[PDB]
């Protein structure tokens, strides 16, 4: 998170810290608990192994609030496209249910057909970088404004307003960045978006997955692999 602040510890108890292991080494993503057995995140965060840490604030320290659960399945949308980054959405079926408590509990999703309009102020949180090339170990958050479609259509290779949200005012140095992918865009305490990607410079606007568009996929998947 660029241009944000440290979150109050455990104030976002749905936040999931993901460590993604692959032949390229280790990478970081966020995610969010949507039921006691499922974390929602971005498909590009897939790797050979995905370890989930729930209940965290400082991910460089053991904390008694933490729960460590490996993903039993990492279920990517069937139309995820690595080149265009379309359909950048994935569900992690946890290998066991969380122990629900005030530090670990799920966040609401939009209702069916519930939209999200340009101009809405939302919050994004994560453990990603705080500048183009510096990181952090504690959870941070920043408020960003939903942009009109045109802002992202003009500057990205592939953008679809039906499935994506365009987020962040270009004049403000405030953005999700590397390490934040998969985390939620919270608008009035509902997770309407998933951090996907932006420019390598960190200059907004950036692209989020529009959760409301994928509710059928989310619901069916959660039922099948409950
Ligand atoms: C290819 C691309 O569009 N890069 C943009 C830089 C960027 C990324 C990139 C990215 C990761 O997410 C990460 C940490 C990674 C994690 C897990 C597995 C692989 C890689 O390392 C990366 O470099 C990225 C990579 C692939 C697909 C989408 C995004 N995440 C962001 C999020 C933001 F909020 C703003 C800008 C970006
Ligand atoms: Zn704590
Ligand atoms: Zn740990």
């Amino acid at each position: 998170i660029i241009g944000g602040r440290e979150s109050r510890p455990h104030s976002r108890p749905y936040m999931a810290y993901l460590q993604i292991q692959s032949p390229a080494g280790q990478s970081r993503c966020g995610g969010f608990l949507v039921r006691e057995d499922f974390v929602l995140t971005a498909a590009h965060c897939w790797g050979s192994n995905i370890n989930v840490t729930l209940g965290a604030h400082n991910i460089q320290r053991r904390e008694n609030t933490q729960q460590h659960i490996t993903a039993r399945r990492a279920i990517r949308h069937p139309q995820y496209n690595q080149r265009t980054i379309q359909n950048d959405i994935m569900l992690l079926q946890l290998s066991r249910r969380v122990r629900r408590n005030r530090n670990v509990n799920p966040v609401a999703l939009p209702r069916a057909q519930e939209g999200l309009r340009p101009g809405t102020l939302c919050t994004v949180a994560g453990w990603g970088r705080v500048s183009m090339r510096r990181g952090t170990d504690t959870l941070r958050e920043v408020q960003l404004r939903v942009q009109r479609d045109r802002q992202c259509l003009r500057i990205f290779g592939s953008y679809d307003p039906r499935r994506q949200i365009c987020v962040g005012d270009r004049r403000e140095r405030k953005a999700a960045f590397k390490g934040d992918s998969g985390g939620p865009l919270l608008c009035n305490n509902v997770a309407h978006g998933i951090v996907s990607y932006g420019k390598s410079s960190g200059v907004p606007p950036e692209v989020f997955t529009r959760v409301s568009s994928f509710l059928p996929w989310i619901r069916t998947t959660m039922r099948s692999f409950k």
